[PDB]
């Protein structure tokens, strides 16, 4: 589980994400689709997207981070209790949208490595190892969704 001391490492750091959302939610999108080219192909919207410069200059790009952020920081903010929040998530990302297990884990390391590219003083061990163990819990418990509804596989 999480300890408190955990979960304060956690919130420190996403209220400074907060301060410039969309700007985290740009590098973290494009980190993913230059490193997992595959995730590109699960957004109809993108999918015509070729360079980083062309992904950089579009503003639908952008809005779409922001709404990726604002839908995990209400998450986190919650401390482990998040069924409401997660519970649609996990089924429009399961029986609409399609999105492996594995996409998730990539995500995750994309939005790590973007935390500690923008915040290298609040983003120390201790707090890369709280947010692993945060994200980790939030793939835990869409899995359990995805395994009720016959996609976890
Ligand atoms: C931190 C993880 C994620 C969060 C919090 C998140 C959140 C959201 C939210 C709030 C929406 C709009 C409401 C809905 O359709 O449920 C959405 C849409 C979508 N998400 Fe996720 N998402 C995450 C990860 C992913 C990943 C890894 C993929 C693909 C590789 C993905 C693909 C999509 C698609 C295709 C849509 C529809 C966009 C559109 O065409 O309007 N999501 N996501």
């Amino acid at each position: 589980v999480l300890s408190e001391g955990e979960w304060q490492l956690v919130l420190h750091v996403w209220a400074k994400v907060e301060a410039d959302v969309a700007g985290h939610g740009q590098d973290i999108l494009i980190r993913l689709f230059k490193s997992h080219p595959e995730t590109l192909e699960k957004f109809d919207r993108f999918k015509h997207l070729k360079t980083e410069a062309e992904m950089k200059a579009s503003e639908d790009l952008k809005k779409h981070g922001v709404t990726v952020l604002t839908a995990l920081g209400a998450i986190l903010k919650k401390k482990g209790h998040h069924e409401a929040e997660l519970k649609p998530l996990a089924q429009s990302h399961a029986t609409k949208h399609k999105i492996p297990i594995k996409y998730l884990e990539f995500i995750s390391e994309a939005i790590i490595h973007v935390l500690h590219s923008r915040h290298p003083g609040d983003f120390g061990a201790d707090a890369q190892g709280a947010m692993n163990k945060a994200l980790e819990l939030f793939r835990k418990d869409i899995a359990a969704k995805y395994k009720e509804l016959g996609y976890q596989g």
